C-alpha cells in the first residue's frame, strides 16, 4: 500500500440540472448534458469496472448542480476524512450525502463548520508527504488551518492561487514523488512557491495545457503505476508528454463536456484507500 494506493472512490451521478445552472467561470459554449453522462460515465467505468477500485456511486440531485465534482466536499487522508464547506454557497449542501457515505465507509470523520472558512478540495494537493493548499476564491486560512489541524500528520503549506483556478488547475500528482504542473507562468510561480516550503525535491512533469497537468495517480496492483490523463485529441501536446512515461500505465480520459464547468478529472472522485 503505497503511495496512491486506493481500493475505493466515490462519485456522484451529475444531474441534469448541471447543463444550464452549474457554476462556471467562463461563458463557453452550451453543455451537452448528455455528452457528459457519456463522459462520467466512462471515468467510474475506468475506476471500478477497469481498475477494480470499489466505486460507491452517490445518487445525482437535481438541485446540487455541481454534485457531480465530489472531490471539492471532502478529502480523505489515510483513515481520515475531511468533509469540507465548499467555497460556493450554493453546493453546500452536498456535504450530507457525503458525510452519509464516508460514514457508511467507516472513515473518521471530522466537519468543517467554521462560519468563516472556506475549502474547496480542488485547491488542495497531497503529495503523499505534505499537503498544498491553494488560497483562492475558494479557499481561505481558516480553510488551510482547519486542515492542516485535521492531519496533524503532515506538513500543510498554503500556495496563492489567482483568478477562479484552484491549486490542481494546473497541477497534481502524476506519481511517487512526480508533481504534473502547468506551462504558464502562473502554474510555474505557484509550483515554485511551494518546493521552497518543503524539505524534499519533487521531479516534475510540465506540460504545455495548464489543465491537462489535472490529471489522476493510482498505485493499483498487479498494475503498477496508474495515469489517467486527459485523451491526445483534447490535448495533444499534453498528452505527448504523459505518453513518454513507460513505467505508467496510460489510460485517456475526455473531460470536455464537464470542464466547460470547471470540472477536471480528480474533482469526479474521492480516493479512499482501506486497507
Ligand atoms: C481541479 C479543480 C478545478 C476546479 C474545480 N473545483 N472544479 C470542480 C467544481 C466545478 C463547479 N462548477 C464549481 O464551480 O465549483
Amino acid at each position: 500500500a503505497a503511495f496512491g494506493r486506493a481500493t475505493h472512490a466515490v462519485v456522484r451521478a451529475l444531474p441534469e440540472s448541471l447543463g444550464q445552472h452549474a457554476l462556471r467561470s467562463a461563458k463557453g459554449e452550451e453543455v451537452d448534458v448528455a455528452r457528459a453522462e457519456r463522459q462520467h460515465q466512462l471515468y467510474v467505468g475506468v475506476l471500478g469496472s477497469k481498475l477494480g477500485l470499489q466505486v460507491v456511486e452517490l445518487p445525482a440531485d437535481e438541485s446540487l448542480p455541481d454534485c457531480v465534482f465530489v472531490e471539492d466536499v471532502a478529502v480523505v487522508c489515510e483513515e481520515t476524512a475531511l468533509i469540507t464547506r465548499p467555497g460556493a454557497p450554493s453546493r453546500r449542501k452536498e456535504v450530507d450525502m457525503m458525510k452519509e457515505a464516508l460514514e457508511k465507509l467507516q472513515l473518521n470523520i471530522v466537519e468543517m463548520k467554521d462560519e468563516n472558512a472556506t475549502l474547496d478540495g480542488g485547491d488542495v494537493l497531497f503529495t503523499g508527504r505534505e499537503f498544498f493548499v491553494g488560497l483562492s476564491k475558494r479557499t481561505n486560512q481558516r480553510g488551510a488551518e482547519i486542515l492542516a489541524d485535521t492531519f496533524k500528520d503532515y506538513a500543510v503549506s498554503t500556495v496563492p492561487v489567482a483568478d477562479g483556478l484552484h491549486l490542481k488547475s494546473f497541477c497534481s500528482m502524476a506519481g511517487p514523488n512526480l508533481i504534473a504542473i502547468g506551462s504558464s507562468e502562473s502554474a510555474q510561480k505557484a509550483l515554485k512557491i511551494m518546493q521552497q516550503m518543503s524539505d524534499h525535491r519533487y521531479d516534475k512533469l510540465t506540460v504545455p495545457d495548464d489543465i491537462a497537468a489535472n490529471c489522476i495517480y493510482l498505485n493499483i496492483p498487479n498494475k503498477g503505476h496508474v495515469l489517467l490523463h486527459r485523451t491526445p485529441e483534447e490535448y495533444p501536446e499534453s498528452a505527448k508528454v504523459y505518453e513518454k512515461l513507460k513505467d505508467h500505465m496510460l489510460i485517456p480520459v475526455s473531460m470536455s463536456e464537464l470542464e466547460k464547468v470547471d470540472g477536471l478529472l480528480t474533482s469526479c472522485s474521492v480516493l479512499i484507500n482501506k486497507k
